[PDB]
């Protein structure tokens, strides 16, 4: 590789981080759009004052204002949903280690209230908070709100890092390996400078998905991020082996792969800006579908990539890995449903499923009032969307089973339930080719009628090829598509995947079946769990 292909391609001008000019040749529409106005300017400069004001329909009249609510505004995480829910946008805030407290959940609750029968709220595949329904004149106020309680929506959508996700048992498991809050809180802070825009980290080719590993789970499923921080002590000293370019897509999935490379605890930050700093200045911005950081990686050897970052490293220091790290192999993933003491004496925390990731806005409050009540006002979210609420007094947990509230998010709902998981789908995302949630229930609860089963089997529904739902981690995936049924008549479909491993012993599954109706799914899933996953009918 010459030396010419490590020249940066941007440069720092006013602020921000722009393409320089002799390599703009060849780019994708998206990079033209970052060129043709800084996204970042929104926030940092206000222009979503002026914007928020203009009447959608002239908005949609100019390219520049057009491209403003469609791509910049997903720097401020906000996210149109121009196609399913015209005029309304999803926001998505950054929440390192899926930490929130009662006052933050009632604080979305009461925006998404405003909007009725256009608002609801998710929990994501990071752990992260959505809320719908937010009409554009509004985002100055909600912007101002969320500051006030301690939240930011920066940088959480485009080309842009992604929520840090950590364990979600930090500081509460007896059997944690380290507390991964001051290291995702620490990565969150760096990503939006504060909370005020980082814009040294903003102009990245692509999206970019960071974790910190502390439990022997592996809940963070550091084999699918951009970077992962692996704990492992080397040489007496307590620091993380790190991954790289771990990422889904409709034309591939990826691993991630050790960089050689042990941080001490220390540097987490350092070594963060680093890897962004290599891949801002180096990616590929043509294709958009090779422009994720593995594209780099593999364009330049991982060896390569490497040098890269240890260049940009304070005073150009990069150990190579430990050879061992802090991860037993010899685990089982443990269930965290349910009520289970934690490190601290006297204390429990509570598991709630909570069916599909959605809530509304009296559910919300539901759930902060016991966080309140029970906890200590805190409600951490899981990668599963489901919730745990910590800092329960033991004595305290038989009066919390009684909860009216539990009947709907339970501790111990049925085993499949426990393992599902499923992206947005139709009813509000654009690029969704079939409804997700609704769907994956109803079959869900019509399958568990047929066969009970005592192996957790994870079960894994995703809308389109995007895998924002992660078929490829499950037991069984299903990939929406159109497909016909036997009169040739269109008819809502799953690819459906298998193979899919997560923990130490990872591995990604595959199609198993292709375009199989949605409404022929539960025969094919009841012996699938019989044949395969020691299922026995009723
Ligand atoms: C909400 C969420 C799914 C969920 O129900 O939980 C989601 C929802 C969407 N994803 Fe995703 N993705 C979500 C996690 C993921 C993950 C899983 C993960 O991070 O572990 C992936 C696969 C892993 C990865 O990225 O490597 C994922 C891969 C994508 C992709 C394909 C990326 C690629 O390189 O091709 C797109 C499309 C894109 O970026 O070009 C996408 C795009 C989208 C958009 C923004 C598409 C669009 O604007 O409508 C979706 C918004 C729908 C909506 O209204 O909610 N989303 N998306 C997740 C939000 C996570 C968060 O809080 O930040
Ligand atoms: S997998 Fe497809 S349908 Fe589901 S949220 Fe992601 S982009 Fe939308
Ligand atoms: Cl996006
Ligand atoms: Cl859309
Ligand atoms: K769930």
């Amino acid at each position: 590789v010459a030396a010419e292909r490590l020249e940066p391609r941007v440069e720092e001008k006013d602020g921000y981080w722009i393409l320089k000019e002799q390599f703009r040749k060849g780019i994708n529409p998206q990079e033209k759009v970052k060129i043709e106005k800084e996204p970042m300017k929104l926030f940092m400069e206000n222009g979503i004052e002026e914007l928020a004001k203009i009447p959608i329909e002239e908005i949609d009249q100019s390219k520049l204002t057009k491209d403003d609510i469609d791509v910049r505004l997903k720097w401020l995480g906000l996210f149109h949903r121009r196609k399913n829910q015209y005029g309304r946008f999803m926001m998505r805030l950054k929440l390192p280690n899926g930490v929130t407290t009662s006052a933050q959940t009632r604080y979305l609750a009461s925006v998404i209230r405003k909007y009725g029968k256009e608002g609801c709220a998710d929990i994501t595949t990071r752990q992260n908070w959505q809320i719908r329904g937010v009409v554009l004149p509004d985002v100055p106020e909600i912007l101002k709100g969320l500051a006030e309680v301690g939240l930011t929506s920066l940088q959480s959508g485009m080309d842009n890092v992604r929520n840090p996700v950590g364990n979600p048992l930090a500081g509460i498991d007896p059997e944690e390996i380290v507390d991964t809050r001051p290291y995702t809180n620490l990565l969150s802070q760096f990503i939006t400078g504060n909370s005020r825009g980082n814009p040294a980290v903003s102009n990245l080719p692509r999206k970019w998905n960071p974790c910190v590993v502390g439990s022997h789970d592996l809940y963070e499923h550091p084999h699918i991020n951009d970077l992962a921080y692996m704990p492992a002590t080397k040489d007496g000293r307590f620091g993380f082996n790190l991954l790289v370019g771990g990422f889904f897509s409709a034309k591939r999935c990826d691993e991630a792969i050790p960089l050689d490379a042990w941080v001490p605890a220390d540097d987490v930050v350092p070594v963060c800006r680093a890897i962004l700093e290599a891949f801002r200045d180096l990616g590929f911005r043509g294709n958009r579908q090779k422009c994720r950081m593995m594209w780099l990686i593999d364009e330049l050897g991982v060896e390569g990539f490497r040098a890269e970052v240890e260049k940009r490293m304070p005073q150009q220091q990069l150990e190579r890995a430990s050879p061992e790290d802090l991860v037993q192999k010899q685990w089982e993933r443990r269930d965290y449903l349910g009520v289970h003491p934690q490190k601290q004496e006297g204390y429990s925390f509570i598991g709630l499923h909570i069916p599909v990731g959605r809530v509304q806005a009296d559910d919300m409050d539901e759930l902060a009032r016991l966080a309140d009540e029970y906890g200590s006002g805190e409600i951490r979210l899981t990668v599963e969307q489901n919730i745990i609420i910590p800092n329960i007094e033991t004595s305290k947990i038989e009066a919390l089973l009684k909860e009216p509230v539990l009947s709907t998010f339970s501790p111990d709902p049925p085993i499949l339930m426990k393992g599902l998981v499923a992206c947005t789908g139709n009813q509000f995302c654009g690029q969704a080719i079939i409804e997700t949630k609704a769907r994956s229930l109803k079959i869900t609860e019509e399958v568990q009628r047929q066969v009970s089963l005592t192996k957790p089997v994870r079960m894994h529904w995703t809308g389109c090829p995007n895998t924002c739902a992660q078929v490829q981690v499950a037991d069984i995936g299903f990939m929406g598509c159109l497909t016909r049924d036997k009169n040739g008549k269109t008819v809502e479909g799953a690819d459906v995947f298998l193979g899919g491993r997560i923990g130490s012993d990872s591995h990604l599954g595959e199609v198993y079946k292709k375009a199989v109706p949605c409404d022929d799914l539960v025969p094919l899933v009841v012996d699938l769990l019989v044949n395969n996953f020691g299922a026995v009918p009723r």
